[PDB]
């Protein structure tokens, strides 16, 4: 446990800058010790969704266009998504189906209170697997590229829970896919810096802020939509785990964030009077994974670890941004055909819901591990790394440390 | 690969030793100078209300009595002309403020990182994490981005985006910071703090009064720091230690200050009784942090050193009030509010490189005006209250 009580962590009785220091550090590694998940309940299938989308868009006149976008579909690898809005819902607003007609304050009135509403939804399931009351809550990490306002949506998040007055947040703005990992990153450093400190981590997207009419001369900005999924992920994270009351699983022991050079007309989104407007290359896959083996090896190389000559002696979490990402990492890898399965299950049944994404993956593979009796939550292994993709290009690297069961 | 066992070894070496410190300051703003004496003329000339003469005679009142002499802006009038929407009330203009914003703001912030890192000496190499803040403009990839694209820094350096903190920010930048700089051994945090506050100008309206009240106070401007723990010797100069750093939400007073991004950009709004709520629980903030690390709060208040946040005069002299602070105490944050205006999460940053220039040209005994421990407050939507504990040492 974290001993705050305890006589050897106690503060200094004088002024002591250093002992101050001494007792205010944690001991141990941030460790991940709950994940909760949740879903707005319309449920959308890939099957039918290009029928869905150019006829709630009026678009089901561009014959040539609604046949390329179905093939996309088929390709994806997704089965269902979530959003937070049907076809009903829809008609109220004509304007968000339309192409450019202006749409921000619809979206913003939507996302703004929404968001951390779906988040503070998989934030109570976090804290009830976690066990202990919510005021132990030190700090708060939200994220979100879906919506912005001043009080911003951890603030918003924070009053639906009924965290303490004096809870640390901090408010992770439109960092886009790569955002699930950067939430780890941050969570690294506070739960480690604070003796007692126990951060809560949520991810929350509601991608009706990007969805829009289909564009033949804007085709990548269809293919997103046919990626995007709304979508909550909640962790609890902290250092010094109380052994009988708390269940440690994942310790998190090194975290980079990586740009990749000449590489900025990737993957762009600009927040406009029409919403968020996404911009995709042909090229994200193969960029992605020209460069990915650089960051392992930097990650690896921080804490002084050799890294390792198979790729397959690690539990992977990688973004699904996209098929084609996932489906070349694992070849530049030279990774087996299963490395990637607890991503593609979740790719599959939940699509790509932005920073929430890898939240969701981690759960996947933890229960699975549970399920089949394997020895560690990290599909029996015991090293393995977290990865965000996304604007700029930037790529997020999270070095993992999988505990027993 | 490690063992089980191994984890902690790596924990051990990974970590500081020493309390987050500042050892450089940089700051920059832009070149359009506009008194305040002569701003309600400019401000509605340029905004086609001449024909509002008793909203006029109350705008005037308000920016004599706001103890700002002077603001700099990235626009003159003839750089305003070209943009006859932003100068209306509610005519679509997100996309013309994002356009200057997005590229803007990282440029100015840029300038005031290219002169915190030259006071510093050492090589942008050395820079490990940087924490890039504003609320005037948000892109993807952020601003933070931008801002290590024009430094020319590492690939690999760890990147901290807060966008739309507002005027509680540059406390918020000292609480991450402090975490970053203490967590990771040789780490050297650059902290951005850039605004452009054309992101909320707008016409005068006799309904939304407050907004006024926003366009009398904001200016453009940009601070940058660079913390980092256990200070090297002979190289480093070492100031300012962040022993201890807590945000606070004053409870049911969501409706004082509150800031949305519309198709119109951004909508300003604020209650009168702002000072009222902020300087009444500022004291419960205050003894908080001090009993968060054991230590006995002063009996005197200004046995301390303050850099306050200048949100407005109101605000000042109802927390010196509060606090029964001498006039002298919050030299250094009227002096910046007179000379540059609310900088948003800049101000800190400027006042707090006013205090180490002043001590230093007095010859006094720390950089925190002789005394030994102070605090840096960020006040903002919430209301939120950053309060940084720091403690100073000697020249
Ligand atoms: C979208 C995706 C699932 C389609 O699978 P796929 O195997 O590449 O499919 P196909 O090769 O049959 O191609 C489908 C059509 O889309 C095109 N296409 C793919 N990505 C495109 C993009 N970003 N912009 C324009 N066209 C694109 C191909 O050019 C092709 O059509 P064409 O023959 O008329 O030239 C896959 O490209 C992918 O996973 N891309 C990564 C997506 C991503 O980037 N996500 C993160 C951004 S936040
Ligand atoms: C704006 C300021 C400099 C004016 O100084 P002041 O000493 O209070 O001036 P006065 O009392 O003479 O008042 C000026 C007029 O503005 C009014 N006023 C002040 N703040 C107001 C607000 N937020 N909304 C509407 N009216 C306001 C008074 O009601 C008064 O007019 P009245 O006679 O019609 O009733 C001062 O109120 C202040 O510093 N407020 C805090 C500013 C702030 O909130 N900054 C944070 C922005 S995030």
């Amino acid at each position: 446990g974290p001993g705050m009580s305890s006589l050897s962590n106690s503060l200094p009785l004088m002024e002591d800058v250093q002992g101050i220091r001494k007792a205010q550090k944690a001991d141990g590694t941030a460790t991940v010790m709950a994940i909760g998940t949740a879903h707005p309940p319309h449920i959308f299938p890939q099957d039918t969704y290009a029928d869905v989308y150019f006829r709630a868009t009026n678009s089901e006149h561009k014959v040539e266009l609604k046949k390329k976008f179905d093939h996309i579909c088929k390709k994806t690898m997704i089965g269902k998504r979530y959003f937070n809005y049907d076809e009903e819902f829809l008609k109220k607003y004509p304007n968000i189906t339309s192409y450019d007609e202006p749409s921000l304050n619809d979206r913003q009135d939507i996302c703004v209170p929404g968001v951390p509403a779906l988040g503070t939804e998989a934030a109570v399931k976090a804290i009830e697997e976690w066990g202990r009351p919510k005021s132990e809550i030190t700090h708060l990490v939200f994220c979100t590229s879906c919506g912005v306002d001043m009080p911003s949506a951890d603030f918003q998040c924070a009053k639906l829970l009924g965290l303490h007055a004096n809870v640390n947040k901090y408010c992770i703005y439109m960092q886009g896919c790569y955002a699930g990992g950067t939430v780890m990153r941050y969570a690294k450093d506070l739960a480690e810096n604070n003796r007692g400190a126990r951060v809560l981590v949520v991810c929350a997207e509601l991608t009706i802020m990007g969805l829009r009419a289909p564009n033949e001369t804007h085709l990548d900005n269809a293919i997103g939509i046919s990626l995007f999924g709304d979508g909550a992920a909640a962790l609890i994270i902290g250092s010094d785990p109380i052994i009988g009351v708390e269940k440690p699983m994942f310790e998190i022991v090194c975290t980079k964030q990586t740009v990749i050079p000449n590489t900025e007309d990737v993957i762009h989104l600009h927040l406009r009077e029409t919403g968020m407007m996404f911009y995709l290359s042909k090229g994200s896959p193969m960029t992605i994974s020209n460069n990915v083996e650089a960051c392992l090896i930097d990650v690896f190389k921080s804490v002084g670890i050799t890294p390792p000559e198979d790729w397959n002696s690690l539990f992977w979490i990688p973004h699904p941004g996209g098929r084609a990402i996932l489906d070349q990492v694992e070849a530049k890898l030279k990774l087996r055909p299963e490395k990637f399965r607890a991503a593609r299950t979740v790719l599959w049944d939940y699509g790509n819901m932005v920073s929430a994404s890898v939240g969701y993956i981690l759960d996947e593979m933890r229960r699975k591990s549970a399920a089949k009796g394997l020895e560690t939550y990290g599909e029996g292994l015991e090293w393995g790394v977290l990865l965000g993709f996304g604007p700029g290009i930037t790529v997020e690297t999270i070095l993992l440390h999988s505990l027993p069961l």
